[PDB]
């Protein structure tokens, strides 16, 4: 079906981006794409990813904001900046 619209598809959709798929963390990490847009506990563009690996710190729940419900701590937030498009690393090259 392709759907799901919370409020803050602009970011991701200028990036080339969309929720559901998994992106590089610090050119490291992996995690899944499940949040996009602005933010309740802070302010700018931040984005909630959830780690793969058993890691974490939060479970996708600041106060009274859900973001997703993750396992034991495998949830973290971090601006689009500092974050990577993961899967697929081979186009683009020079150097």
């Amino acid at each position: 079906g392709s759907s799901g619209s919370s409020g803050g598809n602009l970011m991701l959709s200028a990036l080339g981006l969309r929720l559901g798929d998994r992106v590089l963390l610090d050119g490291q990490k992996t995690g899944t794409l499940r949040f996009c847009g602005t933010t309740e506990f802070a302010s700018g563009q931040w984005v909630g990813v959830e780690l793969d690996e058993p890691e974490g710190k939060n479970d996708g729940s600041v106060g009274g904001v859900r973001y997703f419900i993750c396992p034991p701590k495998q949830g973290l937030f971090a601006s689009v900046s500092k974050i990577s498009k993961a899967v697929d690393a081979s186009g683009p090259s020079s150097g």
